[PDB]
């Protein structure tokens, strides 16, 4: 799971994500890849690298494969499959006004397989967003950065009380407790839905943190996207009941949407 840095080369510089820099590149007697750059200071890269081999034996479809890991010399780099068409939320909102619903349900499943498998291997992501899920050929979407908040340095971001904290994402067990789990992905999932539905809308848009939790935990859910079906809509909403326990997982919204999809 070492990559020797004489084993990568970098060809040009494709844009920033989470931790720093990322190129398209080639990686040896292997394929084309994306290299992401670390930056100093942004990560926890010892807790990363202990944890990186089992992270690789991650691998699905619709999730961002990781390669392997460059670190023999600082900066360190992260190396995956290369995905063409950058970040689902840039995607979505380039380009809004030309997506059929069906391609857009599409999108929300491609997601939704990828956490069933998460799920299934008790791998909690934490931070799911469109922000985070990449677009490649034929429109396929892959999830990206799951686990990842558990190496960011900046306890504004990774702190529920955090002026930086991903509260719109966020269920109330974790804005409240940071309490985790398959369920608060599921919420963060619902809060997906709506954002591909929207067309890379931003959800509780000028609603400030403490807002967002007054009003979540007062009843208040984002309104129904004009392009969700009032079906669709439902499903959203069963993915921001209060309880956790209540909330379906990954691997029941799979086959609601499915059969949504195929009839
Ligand atoms: C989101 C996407 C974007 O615009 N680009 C160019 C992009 C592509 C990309 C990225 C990150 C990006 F910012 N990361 C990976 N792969 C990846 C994921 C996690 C850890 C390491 C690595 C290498 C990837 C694979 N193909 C394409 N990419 C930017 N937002 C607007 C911030």
């Amino acid at each position: 799971w070492v990559i020797d840095p004489s084993e990568l080369t970098f060809v040009q510089e494709i844009g920033s994500g989470q931790f720093g820099l990322v190129h398209l590149g080639y990686w040896l007697n292997k394929d084309k890849v994306a290299i992401k750059t670390i930056r100093e200071g942004a990560m926890s890269e010892e807790d990363f690298i202990e944890e990186a081999e089992v992270m690789m034996k991650l691998s699905h479809p619709k999730l961002v494969q990781l390669y392997g890991v460059c670190l023999e010399q600082a900066p360190i780099c992260l190396v995956t499959e290369f995905m063409e068409h950058g970040c689902l939320s840039d995607y979505l909102r380039t380009q809004r006004g030309l997506f059929a619903a069906e391609t857009l349900l599409g999108m929300c499943l491609d997601v939704c397989e990828g956490m069933a498998y998460l799920e299934e291997a008790c791998v909690i992501h934490r931070d799911l967003a469109a922000r985070n899920c990449l677009v490649g050929e034929n429109q396929v979407i892959k999830v990206s950065d799951f686990g990842m908040t558990r190496f960011v340095l900046d306890d504004q971001y990774t702190s529920s009380t955090g002026t930086k904290f991903p509260v719109k994402w966020a269920s109330p067990e974790v804005f409240s407790f940071s309490r985790y789990s398959s369920k608060s992905d599921v919420w963060s999932f619902g809060v997906l839905m709506w954002e591909v539905f929207s067309e890379g809308k931003i959800p509780y848009e000028n609603r400030s943190n403490s807002e967002v939790v007054e009003d979540i935990s007062t009843g208040f859910r984002l309104y129904k996207p004009r392009l969700a079906s009032t079906h669709v809509y439902q499903i959203m909403n069963h993915c921001w009941r209060e309880r956790p326990e209540d909330r379906p997982a990954f691997s029941r919204l799979l086959r609601q949407l499915a059969e949504i999809a195929e009839s």
